[PDB]
């Protein structure tokens, strides 16, 4: 299943709010507890300014973040032509950080006039 992430997606005062609440069931291909963090981009990214990331959650497959990722300066019209590429990676200090799972969500699928809160299944 690769795990699932709970997110709150809302938009107010011209700002997109992505709250990464928590993740459950991440899997590594080696039985070691990863050091997960979440990274998002809004694509396509004309100016190369959309990278956002949470802090690192140490040794766990079920991290709780409760972190708000903020994307300001976008109109709702522009967002309808953007996808939220969310990636969960393990932060590693003696080897390359590795991909645990992710999901791409077209913002057009969201009623950005309200707050959408739900769990999303990650893919690999």
């Amino acid at each position: 299943g690769s795990g699932a992430v709970k997110l709150s997606v809302s938009y107010r005062n011209g700002t997109l709010f992505i709250m990464v609440m928590h993740i459950k069931d991440l899997v590594t291909e080696d039985g070691a507890d990863p050091n997960p963090y979440v990274k998002t981009y809004l694509l396509p990214d004309t100016h190369k300014t959309s990278k956002r990331k949470t802090k690192i959650s140490r040794k766990t497959r079920n991290p709780t973040f409760n972190e708000m990722l903020v994307y300001s300066g976008y109109s709702k019209e522009t967002l309808r032509q953007r996808e939220l590429q969310l990636s969960v990676l393990s932060a590693e200090s003696l080897r390359e950080n590795f991909f645990l799972g992710g999901i791409t969500l077209p913002l057009k699928d969201f009623n950005l006039s309200k707050e959408t809160v739900k769990w999303y299944q990650l893919t690999a």
